[PDB]
C-alpha cells in the first residue's frame, strides 16, 4: 500500500472572535456561530505568507531521512505569490531536501491537494524507497465587508506520502467530476475572488452528488460501507448541507455514525476558517485526532474546488496510526493563539494586502522557533529559519 | 508501454520579422538571426488567449473516442489568466471531454509540461483504457524594449498520453534537479518577468549538467547511447550553448550526430520564439518531423524552468510513428501566417496587455475554423467555437 505516512498543519498565531466580528458587522452572533458554523477566524500577520506557513506545517514531520528520500515537493495553492516560480522550490530550499526532486505548484481552486496526493501515490508505485511532500497552503481573503468575509481563514497542511504508510492507505478508487460553472474565480488583476454566494452552495452539492453517485456505482459501495465521511470545509455548515443531501435514504445506524464522524471532522476547522486546498485535509486531521476509529475502518473523502472540480475517494486507517498524530500539539497550537479585536484584524488585513512589514505589530521576536517572512528585497522574499 | 500517442502545436496567425525588429531596435539583424538564432517571432492578437491556443493545439488530435477515454486534463502554464480556476476546466469544456476527469493546472516556469506527462504516465499504469490530455500553453511577453524582447513568443503544444503509444514510449529513467536561484521570476502584480539575463544562461546550463550527470550515473549511460537530444528552447542558441558544454568529451561521431539532431530539433522554434512550457515539446515535434530517426532509437530530453527546476528523461521511437505526425500541416501552419510590421506588433503588444478587443484588427472573420476569445463579460471569457 501507499498513503498518508505523516501529516500536520499550521495556522497563524492570531485569530478574531466570530461573535465579535458579527457585532462589528451588524449581525446576530448566532448567524456566524450556528448559521455558518464558525467560531474563530485565523488572522494573517504580514510575517506569514504561504511559504512560511507551508514550511511550518512541514518542519515537524520530516526527519533527516525524509530529506534524503523525498523525490517530489508539490505545493497545492490558489494564493500563489509568483506566476512563474513555484512555492515548492522555496519550501524545498527552506527544508534542505535532497536536490534531485521535482518541485512544482498545482492549481484548481480548493481542489488541488487531492491530485497532488493521488499522483504522489501513482508516482511512488514503481519507486518504493522514495517519498513525496505535498503542501496545501492558502489564505482565504474575500475582502472587508464582503459576502465571503465570514468564511475567511489561513493555514497549511503537510502530508508525507509513502509506501507502507503509518496513517492511511489511499485506496485505488478515486473518481473525479468536472463541470464548468461560475461559482467562484479570481481573474489575474483581482485581489479578491468573484463569488456567486448561492450558486457556490449549489455547485458544491451537485459536485459531491455527481462524484458520490458515480463512485458508489463503480465500486458497488454505499454509505453503510464507511466509518466516516470527510469533506472539504469552506465553512462547517457547508459539509453538513452536503451530507444531509445524500443520507436521507441511509438506515439509522449509518446516519448516526456519519453525522457524528462529521462533527469530529469539523472540530478544528471551526476555529480556523476556510483554508482552501488545506480545508479537506485539516478536517482529516481533526477527524483522526477527535474520533477513535479503529485500524481497518474506511473513510470516504470528498474534495471540492470551485470552477469546478470534485472528487470522491476512500482511505483505510493503519494500525497504530494514533501514535503518528499529535492531538495535544494541535490543541496547544489553537489554544495558544492570541485574540485580536475587529479593528486589529482589519489593520492586519490591510497590511497583508500590501505586505507592509512592522516587526512590532507582527511581534516577530515571538517567532524565533518558526519560519517567517522577514523582508522583501529586490523583489525576493527573505525568510527567518527556526533558530 | 506508455507514452506520447499524439502531439500537435498551435501558434497565432501573426509573426514579426526578426530582421525588421532588430532595425527598429538599432542592432544588426544578425545579432538576432545568428547571435540569438531566431528568425520570426509570434505575435498574439487579443483574440488568442492561453485557453483558445490550448484548445486549438488539441482539437485536431482528439477523436470522439478520446473524449470518452480521457481521465485527466492537465494545463502547464506560467501565463495563467486566473489565480483559482484552472484553464484545464475551460479547455475540458471547449473540447467536450467526458465529465469524470481531473482538471487542474501545474506551474513551475517553463518546466511544468514535463511533470504533467510523467505523472500522466504514472497515472495510467493501472488504467489501461484511459488517456490523459496534457496542454502546454503560454505567452512569453518581456515588454517593449526589454532585454528579453527578442525571445518573446506565444503558442501551445498538446499531447495525448496513452497505452501502446503511436509515437514515443516514455522511459523509466527520469531524474530531476532543483536548485533555488533568482534567474527569472514574476511576483504577483508584475505583468513582465523579472530577469537576470546572464544568470539565467548560467542556471540553465548548470541545471542541464546536474541533471545530465545524475541521469548518466543512475542509468549507466553516455551521450553515445542517444540518437539525438532534445532541449528546452528559450532561443535556439541557448540549447546549442548547453549542448556544446557537455559533448567535448565525446567521439567525433556522437558529436556530429547530436549537433545535427539539435538542428532538426530547432527548425520550427526558429519561426515562433520562446513558448515556455511548450518550447521543449514544440522542439520535440520539429525533431520527429524534420529528422529521420528510426523506430527503436532513443531521444534524450532536457526540460527546464527558471527558479529553477530541470529534468532529464529518455523516450523511444515507436514502429510507424511517421504515420502519426503532421509535417505538411505544421509547415502549412507556419507558412500561412501574415507578417506584421514592427508598429503593428507594438500595437498588438499593448492591446494584449489590456485585453482590448477589436474585431477588424484581429481579423476575427478569418478565424471561423478555430477557437478564439470573442469577449469578456461580467469577468467571464467567451469563446467562439470552430464552425
Ligand atoms: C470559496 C470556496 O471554498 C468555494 C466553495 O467551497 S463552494 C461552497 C462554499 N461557498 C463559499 O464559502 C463561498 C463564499 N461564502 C459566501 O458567500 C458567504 O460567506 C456565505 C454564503 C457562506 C454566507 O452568506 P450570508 O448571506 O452571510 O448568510 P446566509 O447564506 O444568509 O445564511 C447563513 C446561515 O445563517 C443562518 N441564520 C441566519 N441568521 C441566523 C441567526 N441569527 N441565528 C442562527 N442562524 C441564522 C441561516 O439562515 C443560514 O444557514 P441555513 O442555510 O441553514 O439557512
Ligand atoms: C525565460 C526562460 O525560459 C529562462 C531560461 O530559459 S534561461 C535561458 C535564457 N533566458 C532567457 O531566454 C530570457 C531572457 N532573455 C534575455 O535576457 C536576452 O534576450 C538574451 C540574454 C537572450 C540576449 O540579450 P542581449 O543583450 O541581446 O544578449 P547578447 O549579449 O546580445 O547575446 C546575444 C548574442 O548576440 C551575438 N552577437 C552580438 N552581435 C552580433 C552580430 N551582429 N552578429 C552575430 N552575433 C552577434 C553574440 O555575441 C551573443 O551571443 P554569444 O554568446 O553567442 O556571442
Amino acid at each position: 500500500t501507499i498513503g498518508i505516512d505523516k501529516i500536520n498543519f499550521y495556522v497563524p498565531k492570531y485569530y478574531v472572535d466570530m461573535a465579535k466580528l458579527a457585532e462589528a458587522r451588524q449581525v446576530d452572533p448566532n448567524k456566524f456561530l450556528i448559521g455558518i458554523g464558525q467560531t474563530e477566524m485565523a488572522v494573517s500577520p504580514v510575517n506569514q505568507d504561504i511559504v512560511s506557513m507551508g514550511a511550518n506545517a512541514a518542519k515537524d514531520i520530516i526527519t533527516d531521512e525524509d530529506k534524503k528520500k523525498i523525490g517530489m515537493v508539490i505545493v497545492a495553492t490558489e494564493s500563489a505569490v509568483d506566476a512563474a516560480k513555484a512555492a515548492a522550490v522555496q519550501i524545498h530550499n527552506l527544508l534542505g531536501i535532497q536536490p534531485f526532486a521535482r518541485c512544482f505548484e498545482m492549481k484548481e481552486a480548493c481542489y488541488a491537494a487531492t491530485p497532488a496526493i493521488q499522483l504522489a501515490k501513482d508516482y511512488l508505485a514503481t519507486r518504493p524507497n522514495e517519498k513525496v511532500l505535498v503542501i496545501a497552503t492558502d489564505t482565504a481573503r474575500y475582502g472587508l465587508n464582503s459576502g465571503g468575509e465570514p468564511t475567511q481563514g489561513a493555514g497549511a497542511v503537510a502530508m508525507v506520502i509513502a509506501h507502507n504508510p503509518s496513517i492511511l492507505a489511499l485506496n485505488e478508487d478515486a473518481v473525479a467530476y468536472t463541470e464548468d460553472v461560475y461559482d467562484f474565480w479570481r481573474p489575474t488583476g483581482h485581489k479578491y475572488p468573484l463569488v456567486d454566494g448561492a450558486l457556490s452552495k449549489d455547485a458544491y452539492i451537485r459536485s459531491f452528488q455527481q462524484s458520490w453517485n458515480e463512485y458508489a456505482k463503480r465500486q458497488g459501495k454505499s454509505l453503510a460501507d464507511f466509518a466516516s465521511l470527510c469533506f472539504h470545509v469552506p465553512f462547517t455548515k457547508m459539509g453538513k448541507k452536503a451530507l444531509e443531501s445524500i443520507i436521507d435514504n441511509a438506515d439509522e445506524t449509518t446516519q448516526e455514525r456519519l453525522r457524528s464522524g462529521y462533527e469530529d471532522a469539523v472540530d478544528y476547522n471551526r476555529y480556523v476558517g476556510n483554508i482552501y486546498t488545506g480545508s479537506l485535509y485539516l478536517s482529516l486531521i481533526s477527524l483522526l485526532e477527535n474520533r477513535d476509529l479503529q485500524a481497518g475502518e474506511t473513510i470516504g473523502l470528498f474534495s471540492y474546488g470551485s470552477g469546478s472540480v470534485v472528487e470522491f475517494y476512500s482511505a483505510t486507517l493503519v494500525e497504530g496510526y494514533k501514535d503518528h498524530l499529535d492531538q495535544a500539539a494541535h490543541k496547544a497550537l489553537l489554544n495558544n493563539r492570541t485574540e485580536v479585536s475587529v479593528d486589529a484584524y482589519e489593520t492586519f488585513f490591510k497590511r497583508f494586502d500590501d505586505v507592509e512589514f512592522d516587526e512590532e505589530q507582527d511581534a516577530v521576536h515571538e517567532d524565533r522557533h518558526i519560519f517567517y517572512l522577514s523582508n522583501i528585497e529586490n523583489n525576493v522574499r527573505e525568510y527567518h529559519r527556526p533558530e
